[PDB]
C-alpha cells in the first residue's frame, strides 16, 4: 500500500538487491522497500505500475547504477520519470547508488545529485547510514 523506496534495477544487480534487503529491512531500520520481482503483481502494466508506485505509493526511489543497468530500457523510463516528479531534487526523491567497478559513463541527466558510493573504501563506514537516513525522513 505505501512503500518507503522503490528500487531501480536491472536483473544483472538483483544480488545487491538482496544485500539491500537484509541491511534495510531485516535490521533494525525497518524500511519498506519496494522490489518488482517481489512485491509487483503480474498483469499490471509495466509502465502504469511503475508510474503509480514511483508517484504515489513510495515516498522516494533508490536507482543501482551499473553497466548493465544502462543497457535497460525499463530502468531508463523509471529513472527519467523519477526525474519528472523534480528536476533539480528539491525533494530528494532521486537516489543513485554505484555498487560495482563502471567502466562506462555515469548517466549524464543524474551528474548533479549526490551518489552513495560504496566502491570507496575510505566511506564503506557511512553507506548504510546515510542510505537508511534519506529513506526515512518525511
Amino acid at each position: 500500500e505505501r512503500f518507503d523506496a522503490f528500487i531501480c534495477y536491472c536483473p544483472s544487480d538483483i544480488q545487491f538487491v538482496q544485500e539491500m534487503i537484509r541491511q534495510l529491512e531485516q535490521t533494525n531500520y525497518r524500511l519498506k522497500l519496494c522490489v518488482s520481482d517481489r512485491d509487483v503483481l503480474p498483469g499490471t502494466c509495466v509502465w502504469s505500475i511503475a508510474s503509480e508506485l514511483i508517484e504515489k505509493r513510495c515516498r522516494r526511489m533508490v536507482v543501482v547504477v551499473s553497466d548493465d543497468y544502462l543497457q535497460s530500457k525499463e530502468c531508463d523510463f523509471q529513472t527519467k520519470f523519477a526525474l519528472s516528479l523534480s528536476p533539480g531534487a528539491h525533494q530528494k526523491r532521486l537516489i543513485p547508488i554505484k555498487y560495482k567497478a563502471m567502466k562506462k559513463e555515469f548517466p549524464s541527466i543524474l551528474r548533479f545529485i549526490t551518489v552513495c558510493d560504496y566502491t570507496n573504501p575510505c566511506t564503506k563506514s557511512w553507506f548504510w547510514t546515510r542510505l537508511a537516513k534519506a529513506l526515512s525522513l518525511p
